[PDB]
């Protein structure tokens, strides 16, 4: 078995995407075969947090991690010490500029792994030239979604082999809910079985679309006039939301930001889960992939997406629909048409949970790691 040092700032317990990222792909492997070198942001909290696991982590004493020649040295050392065959950045940018380092303390493979804020590094010539020294030195590129690799492809050049890498979602805690536990999480809400539930799970900030829905609402509540949009999370964007929504207030629910549990047995429960996402800020304000979409299809309920990025990379014909979010008119007839049509749901929701479980479930993205960690260098 290949061995793999995992290099990175962004890991537990300190909490975000990143972190939760190379948590649930490290879980997918064998623990031996881990190791992690990681920053520490509080030295008592990450001690607690690295005792719960079945692997070794190796606490960098510095509050952030940066590709400087101690932080390099220490990594060589670990490399050699650990017998590490293969060395993979977390994230790309910055501390993937440690890639030559790790070929000459004797790794026979490095990879990187980008997410969102590298396409915004493609952009400014000093960024883009940090990417392609990047590049040169890493074997494997991993990327999200065919949308962020046309963003900054050529910036990382051809000697890397890209790879498609993004989160998976799990399958057994997103799942689709029992007929007694989606008729109580209705009750709880104070709706019935027969409640038009539309339901939207995200950040509250302008690219979400929850504004689009919002506007979208009075044509749906005239065909529908129990037809209730939940807006589930928390954002600066709030204020102009509820505002949005003030000649809708009896159909639109601000239910802020909800328990994990409590989150899922709603989604579980709706009956169309929508997120028009938006691609905004001058190209830089857009989706990458869209995890929300598929927690939904794990959950077996139907998804309508948005345009933006990545978004409609998570959706099969079969499974959702693709929408411009600022169409009120087509947003509208499609939440309708959905809503009167309980064997199109029904048959969406079911091809969304077995397509998750085909193409998105942990248990295959982990495949598809064991496949990049454990196949012989090129």
């Amino acid at each position: 078995s290949r061995k793999t040092l995992v290099v990175t700032n962004d890991f537990p317990p300190r909490i975000g995407g990143i972190q939760s990222y190379l948590r649930d792909f490290i879980a997918t492997q064998d623990p031996e075969s881990i190791v992690v070198f990681a920053s520490t942001q509080n030295a008592e909290e990450a001690h607690a947090y690295d005792k719960t696991l079945d692997y070794e982590v190796i606490r960098w004493p510095r509050s952030v991690m940066l590709p400087t020649p101690t932080t390099a040295h220490a990594m060589a050392e670990i490399i050699r010490e650990r017998e590490i065959d293969n060395v993979w950045f977390g994230a790309a940018a910055p501390l993937a500029l440690m890639a030559g380092t790790a070929k000459q303390a004797g790794a026979s493979k490095v990879i990187a792994s980008t997410h969102g804020h590298e396409v915004g590094w493609s952009m400014l010539p000093g960024s883009r030239q940090s990417l392609r020294k990047i590049g040169t030195e890493v074997d494997v590129l991993t990327y999200i979604s065919q949308y962020t690799l046309r963003r900054f492809k050529s910036a990382f050049g051809s000697h890397p082999t890209f790879e498609h890498l993004p989160s998976g979602v799990d399958v057994k805690r997103f799942t689709p809910a029992t007929p007694e536990d989606k008729s109580a999480t209705r009750k709880k809400l104070g709706f019935t079985d027969t409640t038009p539930v539309i339901a939207c799970n995200s950040r509250l900030v302008p690219r979400k679309g929850q504004d689009s829905l919002i506007k979208a609402m009075p044509q749906v509540i005239a065909a529908r006039p129990d037809a209730q949009l939940l807006i589930v999370g928390s954002g600066r964007y709030e204020s102009t939301l509820r505002r949005l929504a003030t000649d809708v207030s009896q159909n639109v629910k601000f239910l802020g930001r909800l328990e994990y549990q409590d989150m899922i047995n709603t989604l579980a429960a709706a009956d169309i889960f929508a997120m028009p996402a938006r691609t905004r800020g001058g190209g830089l304000d857009v989706e990458g992939l869209g995890i929300v979409y598929l927690e939904a299809q794990a959950c077996g309920v139907p998804v309508i997406a948005g345009t933006s990025g990545g978004a409609p990379e998570t959706v099969t014909p079969a499974t959702g629909l693709v929408v411009e979010g600022s169409d009120v008119d087509k947003l509208s007839e499609l939440l309708i048409e959905l809503l009167d049509d309980p064997i199109r749901r029904a048959a969406m929701g079911a091809a969304g949970r077995a397509h998750v479980e085909a193409e998105w479930s942990w248990e295959i993205m982990g495949e598809r790691l064991t496949n990049i960690l454990q196949s012989e260098p090129r």
